[PDB]
């Protein structure tokens, strides 16, 4: 298991734009398009992504492209981040994938807003930090996947995605 892996079980595969949980146009993994209620600019913005007239649909390589930047910039985003860093820094392996996940799906500024479970996690103190993760809009809209981030994040196993 590795963050490809994990990520790729948690966000899904779709060659076809479609709106996420929250209603958004997302593509390939777990790709956002735009936060607007406009298909047409849903269209564009992925045309743009990808480099191509898409007709708002992509290829499974093309996916996997997109992939492979956003985790490059999940990770980029944590290490020049001056809350993320250190928290980072002060991690296992497995906890750092849980981390990127987080940044992945909530992007550097809305997990950095996480101060406490930060301080937890930095602290290491993993019980308490779990259940302060569930405290949170996260949770409570994606559950299934947030439990298997927090377990992650607070075991440091793999154990939830096998
Ligand atoms: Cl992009
Ligand atoms: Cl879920």
């Amino acid at each position: 298991m590795n963050i490809f892996e994990m990520l790729r079980i948690d966000e899904g595969l779709r060659l076809k734009i479609y709106k996420d949980t929250e209603g958004y146009y997302t593509i390939g993994i777990g790709h956002l398009l735009t936060k607007s209620p406009s298909l047409n600019a849903a269209k564009s913005e992925l045309d743009k992504a990808i480099g191509r007239n898409t007709n708002g649909v992509i290829t499974k390589d093309e996916a996997e492209k997109l992939f492979n930047q956003d985790v490059d910039a999940a990770v980029r985003g944590i290490l020049r981040n001056a809350k993320l860093k250190p928290v980072y820094d002060s991690l296992d392996a497995v906890r750092r994938a849980a981390l990127i996940n987080m940044v992945f799906q909530m992007g550097e500024t809305g997990v950095a807003g996480f101060t406490n479970s930060l301080r937890m996690l930095q602290q290491k103190r993993w019980d308490e930090m779990a259940v302060n993760l569930a405290k949170s809009r996260w949770y409570n809209q994606t559950p299934n996947r947030a439990k298997r981030v927090i377990t992650t994040a607070r075991t440091g196993t793999w154990d939830a995605y096998k």
